[PDB]
């Protein structure tokens, strides 16, 4: 039997969690993979910004260029029904007005509790001591009260693959 699965390729950063790159660059990680199991996705082909960083797909690690420093990687796998497998991005903005997505399993979590027309979300269960409101379209610090917004983008949809059983 076949059954589909969502790619996501995740990085871990000093925090020890692990970070999604944005779809377009998880496409071109899989077109490189599909052509070569040891090649290396150089990553600022496909995103200016990533031109430090080369996946060598030998080792699953991201290293810089110039440093020689290694983060691991993953292709990791979500459900079909999840954000990810339709391009839906939750995304935080930061004091200098940049937006960064939140990590995958709580990207996942936000959308499926605004579907289900939950007011908020807690996420002190998953280790983040933060509430998402709707209404106002804010993340909130339970400890020390400092809002930011939060958004909803429909971007582009993580690759789709199939795994047999
Ligand atoms: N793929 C990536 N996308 C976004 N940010 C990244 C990515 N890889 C690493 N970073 C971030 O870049 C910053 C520097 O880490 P990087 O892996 O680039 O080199 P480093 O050798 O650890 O740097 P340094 O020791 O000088 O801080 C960290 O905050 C890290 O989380």
């Amino acid at each position: 039997g076949n059954v589909a699965r969502v790619v996501v390729w995740e990085w871990l950063n000093e925090h020890s969690r692990w970070r999604p790159y944005t779809a377009t660059v998880c496409h071109h990680i899989e077109n490189v993979l599909k052509e070569d199991a040891r090649g290396s996705v150089v990553l600022g082909q496909v995103d200016a910004q990533l031109v430090p960083y080369i996946i060598d797909l030998q080792s699953m690690h991201q290293f810089r260029q110039d440093t020689g420093t290694m983060r691991p990687v993953r292709r990791n796998f979500y459900d079909p029904s999840s954000a990810p497998g339709k391009g839906i991005v939750w995304e935080w903005e930061n004091d200098g007005g940049a937006w960064t997505a939140y990590d995958m399993d709580i990207c996942i979590t936000i959308q499926n509790a605004y579907e289900k027309q939950h007011p908020w979300l807690d996420l002190s269960s998953l280790g983040f001591c933060y509430l998402i409101y709707f209404n106002s379209m804010s993340q909130m610090n339970r400890q020390t009260r400092r809002r930011r917004r939060l958004r909803r983008r429909l971007d582009l949809a993580y690759p789709l693959t199939v795994g047999s059983i």
